[PDB]
C-alpha cells in the first residue's frame, strides 16, 4: 500500500498491552472513548490483536471486544463491529518500535498515537519521527 513493509517480531497468539513511550498504554473505555492510562491495573488495556493479512491488524478490546478504529477526521474510537476504519498497518519503526498507521488513511500517513498528557492525537497531527506514535508490545 506504498508503505515500507518492516514488520515487528512477535505472534497473536496472547494479548498484549500497548505501552506508548510518551508514558501511557492504549485504553479503549466501554463508551467508545479512547485514551491512554498509566495503570497497568486497568482492565480496558489488554488489547488481542489478530492480523486480516500479513502486516494488517485488528486491535480488540479483550474485556469489552471493541474494535479500534480511527475515524474519517482522524480520530480513534472503539466500534462495536469490524469496518475499513478498524484495519491498521502494523510497522516496525527505528528498527524497535510498533507503529500502527490507519490502512484506510495510509497514503496521508494517520498513525495511532498517544500524546503525553494521556489523550489520543488526531490523524493529521501524527507523523514519523514523533514518540507518540511509538509503542512498545509487553505480555498481559
Amino acid at each position: 500500500h506504498h508503505h515500507h513493509f518492516n514488520l515487528p517480531p512477535g505472534n497473536y497468539k496472547k494479548p498484549k498491552l500497548l505501552y506508548c513511550t510518551t508514558g501511557h498504554f492504549l485504553r479503549i473505555l466501554p463508551d467508545g472513548t479512547v485514551d491512554g492510562t498509566r495503570d497497568r491495573s486497568d482492565q480496558h488495556i489488554q488489547l488481542q490483536l489478530s492480523a486480516e493479512s500479513v502486516g494488517e491488524v485488528y486491535i480488540k478490546s479483550t474485556e469489552t471486544g471493541q474494535y479500534l478504529a480511527m475515524d474519517t477526521d482522524g480520530l480513534l474510537y472503539g466500534s462495536q463491529t469490524p469496518n475499513e476504519e478498524c484495519l491498521f498497518l502494523e510497522r516496525l519503526e527505528e528498527n524497535h518500535y510498533n507503529t500502527y498507521i490507519s490502512k484506510k488513511h495510509a497514503e496521508k500517513n494517520w498513525f495511532v498515537g498517544l500524546k503525553k498528557n494521556g489523550s489520543c492525537k488526531r490523524g493529521p497531527r501524527t507523523h514519523y519521527g514523533q514518540k507518540a506514535i511509538l509503542f512498545l508490545p509487553l505480555p498481559v
